[PDB]
DNA sequence: TGGATGCGCTGAC
DNA sequence: GTCAGCGCATCC
């Protein structure tokens, strides 16, 4: 993540729905916001959350009375995506996990915050012939909010990862916010290579598979793009190797394959998957962030998480707007 | 709501 | 035909 000298969100309270690792909290708190509530039902996620912010998130959002939720200015919710993901079976709102946005909606209807900051995968924007994005949109509008949604690739904001996600920013209409803009992209100057830990700390992650079929030659110059170099097995998910001279591929939560959840990489003549700390770094997390003691759980958490930096800029712009109160 | 991993197949070139 | 995906299925 980056530092924010002008705390645009000072004075604003927010809530961390579907908390996870607390990505939205890190991003918003870096702008001065104060977290007044967090909700997450996963045990292990609650542990690492607690481990980094003290409090333990409340459970099942569907069993919480919106009226219980403390008052706030911004609602942060990066709801589930398996049901909207391109690799999932896209059952959408017909997935027991695809209806969480309606819980978010019933919390907004009641707590009427100034802003609703949401995040879900890229395929969410075009899922079910863009009918899904529209529901989320028309729902928000019906709730008397403006709907600003765009798909942003982390690689365009300083993080070497091709993580495309839809960010939906909503302002309560009485605020008449008319100048919100998504961060403008910039040149990437960091790649997988710059975030790796010393070889001495990742030998265990080394994978020597007799069925490695190096499909391409390693690249000399860095690039703001994923560069596949080889394959293991049938080269499905978790069976692809990339150049550390490029950017990393999207981290996943339930990912399989031998290079499960992070993908494989060619590092100093050897092939291995990323280490939890490297997953943190590739997600914009500061090295001060305490990752979960269970590496499997930690991989699942970073795969489900968000790229802080991207959230930071969007957050800076949300406040930058809220603050424009000319006479 | 455990950990590991082989795989299907849809989406946007 | 290419290739990447906050995933899914099945095993211990
Ligand atoms: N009914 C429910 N109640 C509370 N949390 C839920 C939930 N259903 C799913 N979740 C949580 O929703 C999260 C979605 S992934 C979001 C992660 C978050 N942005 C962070 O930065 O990492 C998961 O951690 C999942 O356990």
């Amino acid at each position: 993540m980056i530092e924010i000298k002008d705390k645009q969100l000072t004075g604003l309270r927010f809530i961390d729905l579907f908390a996870g690792l607390g990505g939205f909290r890190l991003a918003l708190e870096s702008c001065g916001a104060e977290c007044v509530y967090s909700n997450e039902w996963d045990k292990y996620a609650q542990e690492v959350y607690e481990m980094n912010f003290g409090e333990k998130p409340e459970g099942d959002i569907t069993q919480v009375n919106e009226k219980t939720i403390p008052d706030h200015d911004i609602l942060c919710a990066g709801f589930p995506c398996q049901a909207f993901s391109i690799q999932g079976k896209q059952k959408g709102f017909e997935d027991s996990r695809g209806t969480l946005f309606f819980d978010i909606a019933r919390i907004v209807r009641e707590k009427k915050p100034k802003v609703v900051f949401m995040e879900n995968v890229k395929n969410f924007a075009s899922h079910d012939n863009g009918n899904t994005l529209e529901v989320v949109k028309n729902t928000m509008n019906e709730l008397d909010y403006s709907f600003h949604a765009k798909v942003l690739n982390a690689l365009d904001y300083g993080i070497p990862q091709k993580r495309e996600r839809i960010y939906m920013i909503c302002f309560r209409n009485d605020l008449n916010i008319q100048n919100f803009q998504f961060p403008k992209p910039f040149e990437l100057n960091t790649f997988v290579k710059d975030l790796l830990l010393p070889d001495s700390e990742v030998e265990h992650l080394v994978i020597d598979r007799k069925d490695l079929v190096m499909t391409n030659q390693e690249i000399e110059q860095t690039t703001p793009k994923t560069v596949r170099l080889g394959i293991v097995g049938k080269g499905g998910s978790g069976e692809r190797i990339y150049s550390t001279r490029g950017i990393a591929i999207t981290l996943s939560a339930y990912g399989g394959g031998i290079f499960a959840k992070t993908g494989g990489y060619l590092v100093n003549g050897k092939t291995r998957k990323l280490h939890p700390r490297e997953c943190a770094r590739v997600m914009g997390y500061p090295d001060s962030y305490k990752v979960h003691p269970s590496t499997s759980q930690a991989y699942k958490q970073f795969g489900n998480s968000v790229v802080i930096n991207v959230l930071q800029y969007i957050a800076y712009n949300i406040g930058s707007s809220l603050n424009f109160k000319p006479y």
